[PDB]
């Protein structure tokens, strides 16, 4: 209705294969969606949500694969967001 993502989205930079159980598949053109108004979802307090950068591990899920878990910082990049970072 809103017309708009339900969150703060990411694009897949690189193919990554998982090495660990708590990790999933990464492919290209694969865009990872997180929360909207709880970044608590990580244990987070500083506000940034675009340089992922000096992130470490973010936690989301691949829609398109419907897919949930972890995924390092360094391999994604931070595109679109909410209206809570004007």
């Amino acid at each position: 209705g809103s017309m708009s993502a339900e969150g703060y989205q990411y694009r897949a930079l690189y193919d990554y294969k998982k090495e660990r159980e708590e990790d999933i598949d990464l492919h290209l053109g694969d865009i990872l969606t997180v929360n909207k108004g709880s970044l608590v979802a990580l244990g987070f307090s500083d506000g940034q949500e675009a340089k992922p950068e000096e992130i470490g591990w973010l936690n989301g899920y691949n829609e398109t694969t419907g897919e949930r878990g972890d995924f390092p910082g360094t391999y994604v990049e931070y595109i679109g967001r909410k209206k809570i970072s004007p």
